[PDB]
């Protein structure tokens, strides 16, 4: 059966990555922006802002803001969710690609990073959190997820020419996401140079040091019992975040270059990405059409 | 390799589901509880308080149908954490399809919470269908041998069994019984409607036993139009949703138990449906015990 290379671009927003996908039998599945502003409800991203604002200026409690900000994630992941879902029964094993498949995110933002982020705000409950991790879907051979690397005043600056609707310029949370993304990267790094969690737990009182993966986030006292020691319903959601993301392929863009660059950069990246093969002889047009719907329906 | 039988015991509240699987096992086989506990405590604090006080404020109209929604949606996702994290565990250690060497009674399945009640809290007004589609697309693959056991019980009947086993922070709301018991009654004709060969997709223009009428599926409670394009056809991203809810509940094995019996009676008409229930080979060697502390441990911390 024919090949295809899928490549999930992601990262901090404000990098400048759907700017550089346009740039790029190659289809691109957008920025699910029509369903953020009106189908799964409305103006979902200025929704996520102005709840944080409240809350940072004390106009809500952590409690009301936890509810908004919670509900939230859902909507923003769903494009995601049911893309992955649809897509799945078509992936094949590992193997010129006959359809390259750019997508402009992976399920990760919306079911860990974001939320992560968003607990590091203070608006999000780490036990909703590991919810999402939980619902992470299991991850597909050919996981090629490209991260962004930029200079944190090169990154304001670029957030600040590009925001989306209803966005608030909030270096606080461009500093959480960075975080949230940097760590996400060494944990990559730690599972597959063989790091073990539970192992290395106790650590938090030639890989990476767990203190610098996103473990470190959970030793959070809501999820401790008396004596110190995690939920072992925690402990689970976090053997799952281990498994899922383990096989994943990690490549680095440097956003530090200009448009054409970062373009060529990308396509240079395309190399050592994963292959893999489609499950029917029909897969690709299959494939191309759920690409162009969601961008014709999807894509403001 | 040995053999293992996985039984999900769900339906509708109050109707006596958590006591006859325990009789069950009182007679190598666990049983995995309701987790009280992660809802009382772990994941927030009186889950199931916090839902009957909102859907209530909602009907008294002391909140708005957006804050309702809000409230229910994060609720929602608490009350299923648990049903998640053990499927999602327990996954790689289900093998194909195949006595048993170890039975799993749990105590409802995963849809239960990313499938039933929201659909149910939709119909009563506190969810959207877009949230409702957004949790079934979540909605874990399904493993070789996911029995499920959903209940029958008349309402007159049901309802006077609600006037005392309330839950603690629940309410004795019949609107919610009679949606939840619609629900449910909706997700066994689906499932059947699959499984006879039904395609949603061919059928949409007409909204054991024989092929039951869409209409009489769960795909009639998204005819919502929130959902649809001013065409009058669906968005493509919620008809995706439903090309996986049709994927998931396809390939599970329904089965009915009777709630209108003494205790002894439910657990004995359930000890029968059983022998005929599809079991599977675990993938490793030591998968058994393993899957024995899971639920131990899983009993021990959450149960409540
Ligand atoms: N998924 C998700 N994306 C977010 C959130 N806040 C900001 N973003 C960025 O996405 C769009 C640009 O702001 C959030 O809370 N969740
Ligand atoms: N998951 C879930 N269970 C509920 C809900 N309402 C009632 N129940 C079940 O009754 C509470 C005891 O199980 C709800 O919204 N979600």
């Amino acid at each position: 059966m024919p090949t295809l290379l899928r490549v999930y671009i992601d990262g901090p927003h404000g990098m400048g990555k759907t700017t550089t996908t346009q740039l790029l039998d190659i289809v691109y599945v957008p920025e699910p922006m029509t369903y953020w502003r009106v189908l799964g409800a409305s103006e979902t991203i200025a929704n996520i802002y102005t709840t944080q604002h409240r809350l940072d200026q004390g106009e809500i409690s952590a409690g009301d803001a936890a509810v908004v900000m919670t509900s939230a994630q859902i909507t923003m992941g769903m494009p995601y969710a049911v893309t992955d879902a649809v897509l799945a029964p078509h992936i094949g094993g590992e193997a010129p690609p006959a359809l390259t498949l750019i997508f402009d995110r992976h399920p990760i933002a919306a079911l860990l990073c974001y939320p992560a982020a968003r607990y590091l705000m203070g608006s999000m409950t780490p036990q909703a959190v590991l919810a999402f991790v939980a619902l992470i879907p299991p991850t597909l051979p050919g996981t090629n997820i490209v991260l962004g690397a930029l200079p944190e005043d090169r990154h304001i600056d670029r957030l600040a020419k590009r925001q989306r609707p209803g966005e608030r310029l909030d270096l606080a949370m461009l500093a959480a996401i960075r975080r949230v993304y940097g760590l996400l990267a060494n944990t990559v790094r730690y599972l597959q140079c063989g790091g073990s969690w539970r192992e290395d737990w106790g650590q938090l009182s030639p890989r990476p040091h767990i203190g610098d993966t996103l473990f470190t986030l959970f030793r959070a006292p809501e999820l401790l019992a008396p004596n110190g020691d995690l939920y072992n319903v925690f402990a689970w959601a976090l053997d799952v975040l281990a498994k899922r993301l383990r096989s994943m392929h990690v490549f680095i863009l440097d956003y530090d270059q200009s448009p054409a660059g970062c373009r060529d950069a990308l396509l240079q990246l395309t190399s050592g990405m994963v292959q893999t093969h489609v499950t029917t002889p029909g897969s690709i047009p299959t494939i191309c059409d759920l690409a162009r719907t969601f961008a014709r329906e999807m894509g403001e």
